[PDB]
RNA sequence: GACGCAUAAAGAUGAGACGCGUUUUAGAGCUAGAAAUAGCAAGUUAAAAUAAGGCUAGUCCGUUAUCAACUUGAAAAAGUGGCACCGAGUCGGUGCUU
DNA sequence: TTGTACTCCAGCG
DNA sequence: CTGACGCGCTGGAGTACAA
DNA sequence: TCTCATCTTTATGCGTCAG
């Protein structure tokens, strides 16, 4: 009759078990279907479902964004071809046609094989005249002659296609500001404006600063040494104020016009010209010098004047590459003649032939070639150029991500200015071409769809086609940027039909303070008991404290209000810690801006304040903010408007305006904030207003308030959790279907919450400012002195990593600049391609080029010996952890390896937590579907949420040990123990039912007391318990309910029962059969070959001539019974095989299976005999041997070894020999137990041998492992038992993997033959696997 | 075991961009050569594609989630499988029931 | 001409 | 004034032999 | 790799949600 459900939910696995009130697992004769002779199968009501983990949409999003970027780049090229087409038809009408056609082979080309000129001699002359594209670019920028229009198009097409980054907002003109000689007119301007006529003893320019590094600590001392110092902070020229602005908004030092705050001249210094622009040049020349130092950082040098410095630098790279190539060839011919064939001809040994023609990168070439220069003579210049990473460089290389788009814009503008006179159409539409370069769709606009994309949100003023020239007059940008945010913020939970407040709203902060404040109780010698603060007292302390301090402690309250106002000698205050958690930060910000306290304290003007904050939180683009905020121009002056629109806010709360201040009680007439301001002597906080039935907010909230799949689709978050939710819900209701539609008494779910100590929790959750402070104090730096910061700005991860590394890069030894974090790079230590780890222990802030070089690898050995001292210097300063140092020094230990990949990631933990919480929610809503007028919900099924510590202690205290390496039976065992502990706990203490059941509630540190309470609950299972004094205590061997004589736990029969079912051999292990979805093949593109296995990259691109993809992914296999035209004298041979349907043939096969099968060469196909066989399809063979269908040409292991529980306990006990950490008598008792039972090892190996000879059929590996055991049978028990722990990989269900013994490494035995399963018995297992449909495939065909 | 705030950690979702990488073609290889080839020279760049493709034809979409078998249903979705006892090598045996 | 067995391959910052 | 008890883990390509 | 935004689940501090 009555029964219970136990669940153990994981990311790749759900465990399930059915128990009775007697803790026994039921067993039934389940009916089986199919054409087989079997009609009934005894199955046990315990098992586990296994499935592949759900993938996140990160990779799909990246592929989609790459697709859109490629489409828009092609559209840019199409616009340029359209704007050139009519003039191009005059000079060579087939130029663009050949340009599209360059990929095709000569016999497939319609035009001549030479793309540009259409004839060989002119093409050779072009390549001799312009070896690279940068020759052509520099020639078109610098020369004044009329060039061929084809070269013009090639130049601007190369410029538009590869356009560079958009991280710089300013103009950054390279025509005149790129020159470093501007120091001399800077000091002329200094002499003119500063009326003292100083001597302009001009020394070296900023190149002397850039010789070592660009920083204040070199520039200031260098310029003070070069010219005599007359004013340290007021030298007025080439300052750090003009180049790399200060960290705070500090006032100007030795001001000329006014004292105003200073910053970097990128985007926040435009409002800092109010010294003169608000009262009506060194600052214009300061902008020029900052632009100059940016260009000299980005670009090396140009000796001869030019308007295209990037092409000049590329030309210098080409010339130095040619000179070094000639020198290297001469030296290698003269000194090592035998090595020339390897370096310059063998393209697989990472030589120069491997660096151009092969796949070797720049650093691999440097590391292979570096010993060659050291052993030969005359290679000193090559050695220093290699140490600077400047030897034999290419032009298209990984560090070209740093050059901004403004350099290409200036070069494009120079080309158009040179060529406008000869071609009038260039001058007619110059701005169109510059717009084709410079246009970029804003992130707040998104895709430009027309109602056919689920990712688009933009609205448009007109239905015209969107071009970069008419983007402003078609796309309504304001509503698009609004809907960029309103589509992403959540609704209010209590009021589901309207939006939440911003975090920095004055109403939200007011509600937060008045919610925290209204429960503060004060006591003194005056009266007997603490009393709540009255509304007048609350208003007085808010006006006296919270509007005068951004952050306030209780000490200031005690010594300033209660000492002075309503004077008392000493007051004790409860309800708050040392610091109030709420603060009126926005009030202080707007008081600092507006300079009108009365304006903020007014009640009538609260709505415009709210809309101002809503605007300032929604929008961030400058024109947009002033567009919305111009309505308030009749209250605010122009300067205070220019200051207020800078106050950027981000973050939104959880409640709505109607909730906190819109709805009113029908009797009292007060809002929720009105009650928090004053509620008489009740002083009710927010939860008390929303749950007291006296106030009328409650039923208003209830008036404010279907199949399973749509109940899943509407819940937000990652789609990966939906897989686990759906699988476990299907498990649950299938189990209810199994037991005759009867609901359980209770469902026990193993939830991943813990309990820990108050001190431990507070130590693990302290603010990161304390971390930075004690680390910097330990290493004794002064970085915090020069760059002040608070705890709030460390939320930004780049600034946090900058303070973590003590202002320096930790890959190379140079000082970082805090104001230029846009170009520095945050990289993962263990790369994203290998292991998913976004922890702070895996993140480095480094320079961009050094990250781009360190690609898809652990940082190499050389940088480890370079910076290993600084890594230890940060390690002992508690700024980086031991895991961070281990990952940083991973290259010393062999680098990337198979062992490094193996392991559990924290994303599994977070995903499991989200899953099991949602499972508890959905099962509670589904199982309890009935209610009455008086009781709001009937507890038909009590969902019980146990924590992992209780079940872990139950396993570790009664020798029910688990390891994951032998079998997947541990999930079912964990589910069973979950159910047993849950039902025994809910039966032993009926008045703790509200603690564990979902939706119910009960009423030294609090967490410490709760942790001890949870620890002391489990003791009633035990027979003898040792108290903390070391003295034992007894409990009855039969446990009872206490309030009733009903019996809850027999330490005899029930322990025998729980031992019986943990040795239970038949456990329903089901691998979910899934049709594969995703990319159809591996992304690597293989060269041309005569093989037929290459996949065509395009419809007209034959892979025999163009290459293509390989390694296709099969969606599912299909059993086909048909005739094959075999033989030269052809006859129709009837035959049955599997055929793999790939991803791109899935739609074609589903559209018409018959035509697709005759397209593959089959004929006379039986239509009704087509069986869809997905991945992990289960088949059954002789002697109970089961094979899982991995693919159409590869099988998998499908049998599970049911090892006895005594061997499992012995294997867990023999390993972890000296790390149990119990008591010495326990440790000794396990020691003698494993020493007198050392013969269990041979029994385990005999069991493994019998199981493998039965179902695995890897005889060679079996002889190998028996011989290797017989070699190492005299080893200590620890290493042995650890290696038989590894040994079950051979017998583990799944794919055959490579394990290892003591020294021998066993290669996997692959089942690359799906011929045997064609005469097998196909098993169609249900979600729980209890219902089966066995189809005998030998009767087919 | 839920909610508001403060401090954490570990993760998700969407948009806009950049730099490489891979492939085919173009960048006339020379000499000795019956040659299988050998010697020498050269190498840095460009185009096109970057999921096949799809139709509502947009500067849009196409790698997440869904998916045992059978009977209905375009699909959505609905429905289909006795119990008790004694045992255990992946489940077996015995006894009532329509 | 068809099955096997052993080793290598796999977009990324 | 409330209850008790001292979370994982490979299929396909390429080359080389048995018939 | 960069720049913008929005969330989620857990761990502590405080308050609260009931009869
Ligand atoms: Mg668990
Ligand atoms: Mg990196
Ligand atoms: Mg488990
Ligand atoms: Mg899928």
């Amino acid at each position: 009759k009555k029964y219970s459900i136990g669940l153990d939910i994981g990311t790749n696995s759900v465990g399930w078990a059915v128990i009775t009130d007697e803790y026994k697992v039921p067993s039934k004769k389940f009916k089986v279907l199919g054409n087989t002779d079997r009609h009934s199968i005894k199955k046990n009501l315990i098992g586990a479902l296994l499935f592949d983990s759900g993938e996140t949409a990160e990779r799909t999003r990246l592929k989609r964004t790459a697709r859109r970027r490629y489409t828009r780049r092609k559209n840019r090229i199409c616009y340029l071809q359209e704007i050139f087409s009519n003039e191009m038809a005059k000079v060579d009408d087939s130029f663009f046609h050949r340009l599209e056609e360059s990929f095709l082979v000569e016999e497939d080309k319609k035009h001549e094989r030479h793309p540009i000129f259409g004839n060989i001699v002119d093409e050779v002359a072009y390549h001799e005249k312009y070896p690279t594209i940068y020759h052509l670019r520099k020639k078109l920028v610098d020369s004044t002659d009329k060039a061929d229009l084809r070269l013009i198009y090639l130049a601007l097409a190369h410029m538009i296609k590869f356009r560079g980054h958009f991280l710089i907002e300013g103009d950054l003109n390279p025509d005149n500001s790129d020159v470093d000689k501007l120091f001399i007119q800077l000091v002329q301007t200094y002499n003119q404006l500063f009326e003292e006529n100083p001597i302009n003893a001009s020394g070296v320019d900023a190149k002397a600063i850039l010789s070592a590094r660009l920083s204040k600590s070199r520039r200031l001392e260098n310029l003070i040494a070069q010219l005599p110092g007359e004013k340290k902070n007021g030298l007025f020229g080439n300052l750090i104020a003009l180049s790399l602005g200060l960290t705070p908004n500090f006032k100007s030092n030795f001001d000329l016009a006014e004292d105003a705050k200073l910053q970097l001249s990128k985007d926040t210094y435009d409002d800092d010209l109010d010294n003169l622009l608000a009262q009506i040049d060194l600052f214009l020349a300061a902008k020029n010098l900052s632009d100059a130092i940016l260009l000299s950082d980005i670009l090396r040098v140009n000796t001869e004047i030019t308007k295209a410095p990037l092409s000049a630098s590329m030309i210098k790279r080409y010339d130095e590459h040619h000179q070094d190539l000639t020198l290297l060839k001469a030296l290698v011919r003269q000194q090592l003649p035998e090595k020339y064939k390897e370096i310059f001809f063998d393209q697989s040994k990472n030589g120069y032939a491997g660096y151009i023609d092969g796949g070797a990168s720049q650093e691999e070439f440097y590391k292979f070639i570096k010993p060659i220069l050291e052993k030969m003579d005359g290679t000193e210049e090559l050695l220093v150029k290699l140490n600077r990473e400047d030897l034999l460089r290419k032009q298209r290389t990984f560090d070209n991500g740093s050059i901004p788009h403004q350099i290409h814009l200036g070069e494009l503008h120079a080309i158009l200015r040179r060529q406008e006179d000869f071609y009038p159409f260039l001058k007619d539409n110059r701005e169109k071409i510059e717009k084709i370069l410079t246009f970029r769709i804003p992130y707040y606009v998104g895709p430009l769809a027309r109602g056919n994309s689920r990712f688009a949100w933009m609205t448009r003023k007109s239905e015209e086609t969107i071009t970069p020239w008419n983007f402003e007059e078609v796309v309504d940008k304001g509503a698009s940027a609004q809907s960029f945010i309103e589509r992403m913020t959540n609704f209010d939970k209590n009021l589901p039909n309207e939006k939440v407040l911003p975090k920095h709203s004055l109403l939200y902060e007011y509600f937060t303070v008045y919610n925290e404040l209204t429960k503060v109780k004060y006591v003194t010698e005056g009266m007997r008991k603490p009393a709540f603060l009255s509304g007048e007292q609350k208003k007085a302390i808010v006006d006296l404290l919270f509007k005068t301090n951004r952050k306030v402690t209780v000490k200031q309250l005690k010594e300033d209000y209660f000492k002075k106002i309503e004077c008392f000698d000493s007051v004790e205050i409860s309800g708050v810690e040392d610091r109030f958690n709420a603060s009126l930060g926005t009030y202080h910000d707007l008081l600092k801006i507006i300079k009108d306290k009365d304006f903020l304290d007014n009640e009538e003007n609260e709505d415009i304040l709210e809309d101002i904050v809503l605007t300032l939180t929604l929008f961030e683009d400058r024109e947009m903010i002033e567009e919305r905020l111009k309505t308030y121009a009749h209250l605010f002056d122009d300067k205070v408007m220019k200051q207020l629109k800078r106050r950027r806010y981000t973050g939104w709360g959880r409640l709505s305006r109607k909730l906190i201040n819109g709805i009113r009680d029908k009797q009292s007439g007060k809002t929720i904030l009105d009650f928090l301001k004053s509620d008489g002597f009740a002083n009710r906080n927010f939860m008390q207003l929303i749950h007291d039935d006296s106030l009328t907010f409650k039923e208003d909230i209830q008036k404010a308030q279907d199949s399973l799949h749509e109940h899943i689709a509407n819940l937000a978050g990652s789609p990966a959790i939906k897989k686990g939710i759906l699988q476990t819900v299907k498990v649950v209701d299938e189990l209810v279907k199994v037991m005759g539609r009867h609901k359980p008494e209770n469902i026990v779910i193993e939830m991943a919450r813990e309990n820990q100590t108050t001190q431990k929790g507070q130590k693990n959750s302290r603010e990161r400012m304390k971390r930075i402070e004690e680390g910097i104090k330990e290493l004794g730096s002064q970085i915090l002195k020069e760059h002040p910061v608070e705890n709030t700005q460390l939320q930004n991860e780049k600034l946090y990593l900058y303070y973590l590394q003590n202002g320096r890069d930790m890959y190379v030894d140079q000082e970082l600049d805090i104001n230029r974090l846009s170009d520095y790079d945050v990289d993962h230590i263990v790369p994203q391609s290998f292991l998913k780890d976004d922890s702070i222990d895996n993140k480095v802030l480094t320079r961009s080029d050094k990250n781009r070089g360190k690609s898809d690898n652990v940082p190499s050995e050389e940088v480890v010996k370079k910076m290993k001292n600084y890594w230890r210097q940060l390690l002992n300063a508690k700024l980086i952890t031991q895991r961070k140092f281990d990952n940083l020094t991973k290259a010393e230990r062999g680098g990337l390896s198979e062992l490094d990949k193996a392991g559990f990631i924290k994303r599994q933990l977070v995903e499991t937590r989200q899953i099991t919480k949602h499972v508890a929610q959905i099962l509670d809503s589904r199982m309890n579907t009935k209610y009455d007028e008086n009781d709001k919900l009937i507890r038909e099924v009590k969902v019980i949420t146990l924590k992992s510590k209780l079940v872990s202690d139950f396993r570790k205290d009664f020798q029910f040990y688990k390891v994951r390496e032998i079998n997947n039976y541990h999930h079912a065992h964990d589910a069973y123990l979950n159910a047993v502990v849950g039902t025994a706990l809910i039966k032993k203490y009926p008045k703790l039912e509200s603690e564990f059941v979902y939706g119910d509630y009960k009423v030294i540190g609090k967490a410490t007391a709760k942790y001890f309470f949870y620890s002391n609950i489990m003791n009633f299972f035990k027979t003898e318990i040792t108290l903390a004094n070391g003295e034992i205590r007894k409990r009855p061997l039969i446990e009872t309910n206490g309030e009733t004589g009903e019996i809850v736990w027999d330490k005899g029969r029930d322990f025998a029962t729980v031992r019986k079912v943990l040795s239970m051999p038949q456990v329903n292990i089901v691998k979910k059969t899934e049709v594969q979805t995703g990319g159809f093949s591996k992304e690597s593109i293989r060269p041309k070959r005569n093989s037929d296995k290459l996949i065509a990259r395009k419809k007209d691109w034959d892979p025999k001539k163009y290459g293509g993809f390989l390694w296709p992914t099969v969606a599912y296999s299909v059993l086909v019974v048909a005739k094959v035209e075999k033989g030269k004298s052809k006859k129709l041979k009837s035959v049955k095989e599997l055929l793999g349907i790939t991803i791109m043939e899935r739609s074609s096969f589903e559209k018409n299976p018959i035509d697709f099968l005759e397209a593959k060469g089959y004929k006379e196909v039986k239509k009704d005999l087509i069986i869809k066989l997905p991945k992990y399809s289960l088949f059954e063979l002789e002697n109970g041997r089961k094979r899982m269908l991995a693919s159409a040409k590869q099988l998998q292991k499908g049998n599970e070894l049911a090892l006895p529980s005594k061997y499992v306990n012995f294997l867990y006990l023999a390993s972890h020999y000296e790390k149990l950490k119990g008591s010495p008598e326990d440790n000794e008792q396990k020691q003698l137990f494993v020493e007198q039972h050392k013969h269990y090892l041979d029994e385990i190996i005999e069991q493994i041998s019998e199981f493998s000879k039965r179902v695995i059929l890897a005889d060679a590996n079996l002889d190998k492992v028996l011989s290797a055991y017989n070699k190492h049978r005299d080893k200590p028990i620890r290493e042995q038992a650890e290696n038989i722990i590894h040994l079950f990989t051979l017998t583990r269900l799944g794919a055959p993997r490579a394990f290892k013994y003591f020294d021998t490494t066993i290669d996997p035995k692959q089942y690359r033959s799906t011929k045997e399963v064609l005469d097998a018995t196909l098993i169609h297992q249900s979600i729980t696997g209890l219902y089966e449909t066995r189809i005998d495939l030998s009767q087919l065909g």
